[PDB]
């Protein structure tokens, strides 16, 4: 699939940067034509067939189309998508109060309601992807963004959708593995890979967010997997003293080794709680 290859500096102005990554910057931008601002991603693309830089135009048009499928409060929106030959450049909806992980580092301790207030929307936001069969496969706070920081329950969007994959049999057999702290033992096992990946995810944010620690942290990459592997987590009483067993019994219910008996996601909207690359160089 081709995109639009006409200069994107004739029809936007960049701005601010807002994230550098291995293969991807994003700088705020604004469409002459209408004034709206936007988050344009520039995506490296593979300059070989046989390279290890950049990314591969089948996991590039990967991304794209799923976000082309996406329209929900809770996730980003895609506007529109051009290219040149070193880079595609998407150019996405604007969230402008910054990433939930900057939110919790200059704010530290989020009551258990505040936690929850989050936690709901990241919920309905991978309800909606999960219900088209959409895995995300990166979830983490630097991939959840703020609309407004500045508010007493900030309101969110999903961003990041660069491991995203349809799972139409269940199951997905690629080369996917995302950020140690976050990834399901299936990821690090190398085993298929499906919807439940996300679900161990959020219990790892969940854990996050109550605490302010992280559950399988180690020194190393190795020990973090090590870690998530071997299930080797606990609640901490320091950390978790104030926190109610429901809350407990949520993120137990979800950091779970068989996939097949975690929490689905409609599981954890019926929850009583709820309910109304990977190596070192
Ligand atoms: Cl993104």
């Amino acid at each position: 699939t081709v995109f639009r290859q006409e200069n994107v500096d004739d029809y936007y102005d960049t701005g601010e940067e807002l994230g550098s990554g291995q293969f991807a910057v994003v700088k705020k931008c604004r469409e002459k034509s209408t004034g709206l601002q936007y988050a344009a991603k520039f995506i490296k693309k593979r300059r070989t067939k046989s390279s290890r830089r950049g990314v591969s135009r089948e996991d590039i048009e990967r991304e794209v189309s799923i976000l082309k499928e996406i329209q929900h409060p809770n996730v980003i929106t895609l506007h529109e998508v051009y290219e040149n030959k070193t880079d595609v450049i998407l150019i996405l909806e604007l969230v402008a109060g910054g990433e939930l992980f900057d939110f919790l580092a200059e704010k530290e301790s989020l009551t258990e309601e505040e936690a929850t207030e989050f936690l709901k929307q990241i919920l309905n936001g991978v309800y909606y992807l999960h219900s088209l069969q959409i895995a995300h496969f990166d979830l983490k706070p630097e991939n959840i963004m703020l609309l407004d920081r500045n508010v007493p329950k900030p309101r969110i969007k999903i961003i990041d959708f660069g491991l995203a994959h349809k799972i139409d049999f269940g199951n997905e057999f690629k080369n996917i593995f995302g950020t140690p702290e976050f990834v399901a033992p299936e990821i690090v096992n190398y085993e298929p890979l499906g919807l439940e990946a996300d679900m161990w995810s959020i219990g790892v944010i969940t854990y996050i967010l109550l605490s302010g620690a992280s559950p399988f942290l180690g020194d190393t990459k190795q020990e973090t997997l090590a870690n998530v592997s071997a299930v080797n987590y606990e609640f901490e009483d320091e950390y978790f003293s104030n926190t109610s067993a429901l809350a407990k019994d949520f993120i137990r219910r979800l950091l779970v080794k068989d996939p097949k008996k975690r929490m689905t996601i409609q599981d954890s909207l019926q929850h009583p709680w709820i309910k109304p690359p990977q190596f070192e160089k």
